[PDB]
């Protein structure tokens, strides 16, 4: 009932009595587990969810049962019962926000949870607004290379009409474009948006490091492009510390990590633009964005200038590699004074998150796989911790591409 | 689509679904509630009903399925446990369920060679001494002087209130940890509880790093004997590096031969509580796992200094670049001592070719992801791309409480 989890570096046990206040089903079942699975295959409803959550808001202000918490109960009622959807006030957007970081069992940063800027955009009417707020939060976000955590929350779903809507995956992202011989060039992740920017217009570039614009979608309209002025988007040219022909790759990465697909969910409401930024983990650039084979797949280059023997996986050429290159992103990330966070700092610094969590609220939910690195997991202290996988809400969710 | 698990492999994009799991006949820990895929750990007709599917399954794979033999085979296993309780396998039936016992281990990542593993049929056993003797021919064919070969010896099953077969050992072969004065260990922590008890029962120990511990084997309602293994049956492999010359100077070393040896293996509810079973290496599991975890011999530091690294910030990757080392010297060393190893990258693309083939001939193949993606250089191999649906098959190889 209450799973029982260890750490097997440690020896020791807590027990996750958290899960029980899950009411939304994962993917597995008794029969099989579904884990490493990366997607999912009335009013009555939502005024319970609404109820619960409002519920939740007034016990973190330590208020519980009092006359603010029970005129917005019947506020929430009131406004439901005869328009079949409600609003929330800011402080409770600004909690809720923080809640579904919190909740995030795929984020290993939520150490800083409490550290969140929440800028309230829910008076947007236009692409152009969007694109405003949006340059807004990257300005704040980026902070000359001292990062801050932020979201930016856009107009919630209405039943009578679409979404507000970032088409781009993440705020910045590098163009990938296709060749003629099925080659790509820049970043394969992200061909298919580079085609739609194009073919709304967009000149595109010819280079491996070509910033994309950003398509903004209001309700029931074409998206709209909206090309992000250079100076606002901050880059850190890669080189080595002691590899001098590193540097001479032309490697570069964004300081800005900055999620713009996924859907907030609070209190039964849905915001479907809600972009959040956090700073990086080394490991994101170093060891996926620029090893990973289906993506800019230096590894092989990289070795061959390390002069390493490339004709024998045997020779650990590759492991030799990658961490030569998650080291010049360190590096890079430091001498430009931006902020990052290696994979042992990070893992260190979610244990205690975990311990905080286990005090605050008999538990965490955690999603092994993606909170153990893709390099050196068991390395990492989180590689010894048992994790239990639920849905929290306000939750972060995944959504349909609006293409 | 299909009413099935759709499975994705995210590098090459290409999907597939999992029927092979609607065969699973037992439950694992998750619910739709909540994920427990990274724990480490969870007969009157019931018998019968296992026996039954155990015998189709044979019948299946000599395609003689719905034959008079099949029948036949039905109508005598039901009769021997209609009269006696239990029942007994042929030869054969052994054979292809200890075999299947393997391919069914979602944890183990080198299933691409399932079909050939030689099984030793010791249920003939009946002492102590004898079953010595077995484990002793099975180390001698499995080391075959380097040259590895997979291989299970079985010895008499579970029977109605009499004492089980027992290996006390959790491995054939491991090291000696001697719990020191300071409260700190020498040898190989994981094994403390173990030495203990071989001293308990008689054992004079070492003081080393490396000293092989002796067998404590346990034949039916009698105490558990201790066997020491004659030091030339045990091959190991002293390790050095190939460009560091002071890696030599260390003394570390590991054997040749994994041998889990406190597993239960069930074959159509038939329960083999003794039944030794062994392969050849991945490198990550010494140079990464025994080198390098910190509740192990935790070499790390040891070796970072060495090697001259920062030490006293996380942000220099010192210990990704010590580990790396360590993994190579693993390597090397097992390779100029022609000992059968297989890298992390060459048996994690075998793994792969083993999913193809599990695909076509079986419809899915069960996979713990967590323990499949080796634990240095995760995503730098195919397997961590590769989404996979875990269950629980039979025959199967199952922990079991230990004796003590
Ligand atoms: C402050 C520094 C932060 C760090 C170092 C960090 C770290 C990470 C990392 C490494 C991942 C895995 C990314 C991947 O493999 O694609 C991740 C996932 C995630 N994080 Fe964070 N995070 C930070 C801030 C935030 C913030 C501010 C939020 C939201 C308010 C957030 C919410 C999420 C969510 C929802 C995921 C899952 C993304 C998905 O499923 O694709 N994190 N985090
Ligand atoms: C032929 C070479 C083999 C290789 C390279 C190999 C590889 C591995 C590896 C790397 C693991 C993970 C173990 C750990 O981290 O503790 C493992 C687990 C396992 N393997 Fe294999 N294996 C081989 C042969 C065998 C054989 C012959 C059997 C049985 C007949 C077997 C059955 C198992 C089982 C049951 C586990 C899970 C053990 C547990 O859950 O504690 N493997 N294998
Ligand atoms: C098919 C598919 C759909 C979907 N929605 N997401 C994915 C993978 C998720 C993901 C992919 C990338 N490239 C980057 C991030 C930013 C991760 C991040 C966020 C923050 C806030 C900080 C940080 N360090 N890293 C997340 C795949
Ligand atoms: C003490 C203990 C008890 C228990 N119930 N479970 C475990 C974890 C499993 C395990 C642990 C270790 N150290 C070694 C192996 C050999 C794995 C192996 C086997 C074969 C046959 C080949 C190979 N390459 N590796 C398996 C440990
Ligand atoms: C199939 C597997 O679940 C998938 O490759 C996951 C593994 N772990 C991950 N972990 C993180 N942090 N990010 C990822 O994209 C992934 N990918
Ligand atoms: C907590 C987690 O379940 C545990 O540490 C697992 C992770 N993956 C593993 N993978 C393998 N192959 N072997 C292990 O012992 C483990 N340990
Ligand atoms: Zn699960």
């Amino acid at each position: 009932k209450f799973p029982r989890v260890k750490n097997w570096e440690l020896g020791s046990i807590t027990y996750d009595t958290l899960c029980a206040q899950s009411q939304q089903d994962g993917p597995c079942t008794p029969r099989r587990c579904l884990g490493s699975l990366m997607l999912p295959r009335p009013a009555e409803q939502l005024l319970s969810q609404a109820r619960d959550f409002i519920n939740q808001y007034y016990s973190s202000i330590k208020r519980s049962g009092s006359q603010a918490h029970e005129e917005r109960l019947q506020e929430v009622e009131a406004e439901v019962a005869s328009t079949g959807t409600y609003h929330l006030r800011e402080s409770e957007l600004v909690f809720g926000a923080k809640q579904a970081w919190r909740n995030a069992p795929r984020c290993v940063g939520r150490i800083q949870w409490g550290k969140l800027q929440v800028f309230d955009a829910r008076d947007c009417s236009s692409a152009q607004e969007m694109f405003t707020y949006i340059c807004n939060h990257i300005k704040y976000a980026t902070n000359r290379g001292n990062l801050r955590s932020a979201i930016t929350v856009f107009p919630q779903r209405a039943p009578g009409r679409g979404d507000f809507r970032i088409w781009n995956s993440q705020l910045v992202r590098y163009a990938g474009y296709r060749q003629q011989d099925g080659s790509v060039r820049g970043d394969p992740a992200n061909v298919e948006i580079t085609e739609l920017c194009i073919q709304h217009g967009w000149t595109p570039g010819n280079g491996r490091f070509d910033v994309l614009p950003l398509l903004l979608q209001a309700p029931d309209e074409a998206p709209e492009l909206f090309v992000l002025p250079p100076e606002l988007v901050l880059e850190v040219p890669l080189e080595h510390p002691t590899l001098e022909w590193f540097a001479a790759l032309g490697l570069r990465w964004y300081a800005l990590p900055a999620v713009s697909n996924m859907l907030l969910e609070i209190g039964g409401l849905e915001f479907s633009a809600a972009p959040f930024s956090g700073w990086y983990m080394s490991t994101e650039i170093g060891t996926r964005d620029l090893c990973d084979p289906h993506r800019y797949n230096i590894l092989e280059d990289v070795a061959v200038c390390m002069d390493l023997d490339t004709r024998t996986t045997s020779s650990l050429w590759k492991d030799k590699a990658a961490v030569e290159i998650n080291l010049a992103v360190l590096h890079s990330f430091q001498l430009a004074k931006v902020t990052i966070v290696d994979h042992h700092a990070a893992t260190v610094s979610f244990m205690k998150h975990l311990d905080n969590e286990q005090k605050a609220r008999g538990g965490c939910p955690a999603d092994w796989a993606w909170i153990v690195p893709p390099i050196s997991g068991s390395l990492t202290p989180v590689f010894h911790q048992e994790m239990v996988n639920y849905i929290l809400s306000p939750a972060f969710r995944y959504q349909p591409d609006p293409w």
